[PDB]
């Protein structure tokens, strides 16, 4: 059986869910899309800003008695795509998932729109497109599963959705700083594969009134968790003001491919080899440098490189700057090395910059905060996200 109304059609069989009101969701066509079809008793009393990582609400139609609304529709939330067990990615990794969830939030953001109740109910995995892709979805409706029903609400605590609570109901009008904060807990839960930085449940309000997080799966010494962990931290900040907008989190090096963290690299050697050793940066950049180069970083990298380096009588071992040379004039001089040092450190881009980030956990982490000196500069301005 099959029912038309206008521009949308639906299978009455097909029920995906239930809400409010008798409010019913099915799954149904229009313009050759897959769609949820939502129909709802009306209510009584923008297209050109779409956005991909957004969901859509394609068109209204109505009978005599209800309205029909079709709405773009999801496989899966964020909850499901974490929590399930052997769930298939279907080529959408954890970071891509969470950059296309910041892009959303931006997107709402630049729009003067705030959420509110960002949490992994309401972050939907979209249907595989004509190209084979899935992506992240922002929704304002959040999906609760119940047999191959789900419970859609708007609401914040509804059953289901207990242990992620509206940040505003724990503290002034919401500014952005709530989603930022709902943001930075969505990214611990993805990162962490389901565990919240405030604690389990009966905890975590109290938890977060005082600040008291851990992100305890977030290891000290890896380079890709002390990357997270400094943004993460920065993002659910105790304090509103020290929340960085969703534009300067995009901006943040736990999205940066491995060819951008090299080229950062590079440049801030280049910045620094003119720079007295006495001046401003170096000074910002050797401060705390000691545990960043494992004390002597001649000593912590591998014996073919050590070999090449030993006519460089420059480059000192303690020294951050001289380590950053070092990789500047071996990523410059790749192609003339010896047939061992190009082994030893692998092809550019992606080995090379893992051969230091992993024996130095610190470096960019360090390197990053060390040039926010330099952040206006023109140069910088592709790292640093200016106010
Ligand atoms: Cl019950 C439901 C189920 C969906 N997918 C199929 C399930 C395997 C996952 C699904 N995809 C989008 C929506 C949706 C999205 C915004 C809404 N606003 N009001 C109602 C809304 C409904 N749903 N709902």
């Amino acid at each position: 059986s099959v029912v038309i109304v206008g521009k949308i059609s639906f299978c009455p069989k097909d029920v995906l869910g239930h809400g409010a009101e008798g409010t019913i969701v099915y799954r149904g066509m229009f313009d050759n899309r897959d769609v949820a079809v939502k129909r709802i008793l009306p209510e009584c009393f923008r297209e050109s800003d779409e956005h991909p990582n957004v969901i859509r609400y394609f068109c209204t139609e109505k009978d005599r008695q209800f309205q029909y609304i079709a709405i773009e529709l999801c496989a899966a939330t964020l909850q499901e795509y974490v929590e399930q067990k052997d769930f298939a990615h279907l080529g959408l990794e954890p970071i891509t998932l969470l950059q296309q969830t910041t892009s959303g939030l931006a997107h709402l953001h630049s729009l003067n729109i705030v959420h509110r109740d960002l949490k992994p109910h309401n972050i939907l995995i979209s249907m595989p497109n004509a190209h084979g892709k899935i992506k992240a979805m922002i929704s304002d409706f959040g999906l609760c599963k119940k047999v191959g029903r789900h419970s859609f609400s708007r609401r914040s605590g509804v059953p289901g959705t207990e242990g992620w609570i509206a940040p505003e109901m724990l503290s002034e009008n919401p500014t952005y700083t709530v989603d930022i904060f709902s943001a930075g807990c969505v990214f611990y839960y993805v990162i962490s594969e389901g565990s919240h930085p405030f604690g389990k449940s009966l905890q975590r309000q109290a938890n977060i009134l005082l600040g008291a997080c851990s992100l305890d799966c977030l290891h000290p010494e890896k380079h890709e968790d002390v990357i997270a962990r400094e943004l993460i931290e920065k993002m659910i900040a105790m304090d509103p003001q020290k929340r960085p907008s969703a534009k300067h989190v995009l901006k943040h090096p736990f999205f940066w491919s491995l060819e951008k963290q090299l080229q950062f690299f590079q440049d801030v050697s280049d910045r620094i080899e003119k720079e007295s050793l006495d001046g401003p940066i170096v000074k910002q950049l050797e401060r705390g440098g000691r545990a960043v180069v494992k004390m002597d970083w001649r000593e912590n990298i591998t014996v073919p490189l050590q070999t090449d380096l030993r006519k460089f009588r420059t480059y000192k071992g303690g020294s951050v700057r001289d380590l950053l040379r070092a990789m500047r004039n071996k990523k410059h001089h790749y192609r003339e090395l010896p047939a061992e040092v190009r082994e030893t450190l692998g092809s550019l881009p992606d080995d090379f910059v893992c051969y230091f980030t992993s024996r130095f956990p610190h470096l960019l982490a360090h390197t990053y905060r060390a040039m926010e000196l330099c952040s206006h500069e023109r140069l910088f301005q592709p790292y640093y996200f200016h106010e």
